[PDB]
């Protein structure tokens, strides 16, 4: 088991040797912090990306020593020690060609090693935050509950809704009303905000249903999700919540697009008061009227709106059901297309000798964080873990490394917590 000096050395060597988009970006960002030029910056970041002042302030906190390095596809984390035992984390999020979309340097997110489920509960609890943890083993005859806190509580789940969108899509593929190689087309009206990269494509860009669905899940691409929802139609997306496991489908009807959550949640306050006042008919009518090119920008987001219904609400059982349904859908798809999409991005570095397959999905919105995994071993034993937080203030939740890291520690301690 690596001692402190061993782990920091291994992290440092791995960062230097990491021949990948994350390795390239992580090494470059570390150089900004440890060395002594607007063109080289602009070339490292997304085209639509103050920063000089940001970097100056970062550098004032050093010198930094690399203590841990956690590359995970387009997401990365570097744990740094500064003078006097003070630790920070550098977080990277990349686009599809390895340009930096998000780069932060923040106080360290501390997650202790978990021995018991009570460790989990006591670590996670935050006054003013509602949380829920649900862990099950799936069996032919129902689910064995390993741990449960508030699974029956419906909570906002952000892009976890894209699990239902995926199931709706597979349902239509099986019916032959849509094809994996059918072409979807990006239009101004169909463009949404990040998470994702597809919004950065030119108007009129032609993309397959397959690659759109891949990015919708793997990159949580909001524009990719909105492209699929547009192609399927809202009625088809909705008329599948009942089939695909949902305790109260009325909570997601109308089943909002990401464009719609963004535009309604952070646009015109009167239009938002109209939603709150309206019944299902008036809300469908409001959304039809709102249809068009977004006016809301990422800079407008902040206040929480999930408490108004402007999010996607589900209970922990619903999340287990849709993941279990996806497992089944994947198994029926002899082409492996569904499986490849579901497994591309497991959200963590996974022990592949232990786990044959891992599905993952996150959701986040102001005041909302969630992570869920389905992990199946090589004997075919499946576990699902569902972690959720909601609050009236986004600062009580933070950037989601906490909740993800809790999952990470649970999964690390699987022989204690999951498979004991
Ligand atoms: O895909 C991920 O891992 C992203 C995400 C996407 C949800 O929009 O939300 C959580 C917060 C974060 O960085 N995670
Ligand atoms: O393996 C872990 O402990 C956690 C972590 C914690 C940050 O120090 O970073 C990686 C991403 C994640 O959830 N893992």
């Amino acid at each position: 088991v690596p001692t402190p000096a061993e782990a920091a050395l291994a992290a440092q060597t791995a960062l230097a040797a990491d021949d990948s988009p994350m390795g390239d970006a992580a090494r470059w960002a570390m150089g900004l912090l440890t060395s002594s030029r607007p063109e080289d910056v602009a070339a490292r970041f997304i085209p639509t990306f103050n920063f000089a002042e940001t970097v100056r302030e970062w550098r004032s906190k050093g010198p930094f020593t690399v203590r841990a390095y956690h590359p995970v596809a387009h997401k990365g984390w570097v744990v740094l020690s500064a003078p006097a035992g003070v630790r920070y984390i550098l977080s990277l999020t990349l686009d599809s060609s390895g340009l930096i979309r998000i780069l932060t340097l923040k106080p360290e997110t501390v997650i202790p090693d978990m021995v018991t489920w009570n460790d989990v509960e006591e670590t996670l609890h935050t006054p003013g935050v509602q949380h829920s943890v649900y862990a099950v083993r799936l069996t032919p005859d129902g689910h064995e509950v390993l741990h449960a806190s508030a699974p029956e509580r419906p909570m906002p789940t952000g892009a976890a809704y894209k699990l239902y969108l995926m199931r709706a899509l597979v349902a239509e593929i099986e019916k032959g009303t849509v094809g994996w190689d059918e072409i979807l087309t990006l239009t101004p009206e169909l463009r949404s905000l990040p998470t994702g990269d597809m919004q950065d494509l030119p108007d009129g860009t032609r993309v397959t249903v397959r690659e759109t669905a891949h990015k919708m899940i793997a990159l949580s691409d909001n524009t990719g999700a909105d492209l699929v929802a547009d192609r399927l139609g809202r009625e088809v997306v909705e008329r599948s919540l009942a089939a695909a496991g949902h305790h109260d489908p009325s909570l997601m009807r109308p089943f909002l697009t990401s464009h719609e959550v963004f535009e309604l949640g952070w646009g015109d306050p009167e239009r938002r008061a109209e939603w709150v006042r309206q019944d299902e008919a008036g809300r469908r009518e409001l959304l039809e009227k709102m249809a068009g090119v977004m006016t809301v920008r990422g800079s407008d987001l902040g206040a929480t709106v999930h408490q108004l219904g402007i999010d996607w609400h589900m209970d922990a059982f619903d999340v287990v059901r849709v993941l279990e349904g996806l497992l089944q859908d994947s198994g029926r798809d002899t082409s492996g297309t569904v499986e490849e999409i579901l497994t591309a991005y497991p959200g963590l570095l996974i022990d592949e000798e232990r786990w044959r397959r891992v599905y993952f999905k996150a959701g986040s919105s102001p005041g909302v964080m969630m992570f869920c995994w389905l992990l199946q071993d090589h004997a075919g034993i499946s576990y699902v873990l569902v972690l959720r937080q909601s609050a009236d203030e986004q600062r009580l939740i933070g950037d989601g490394l906490f909740l993800r890291g809790i999952g990470a520690k649970i999964i690390e301690a699987e022989a204690k917590l999951l498979s004991s």
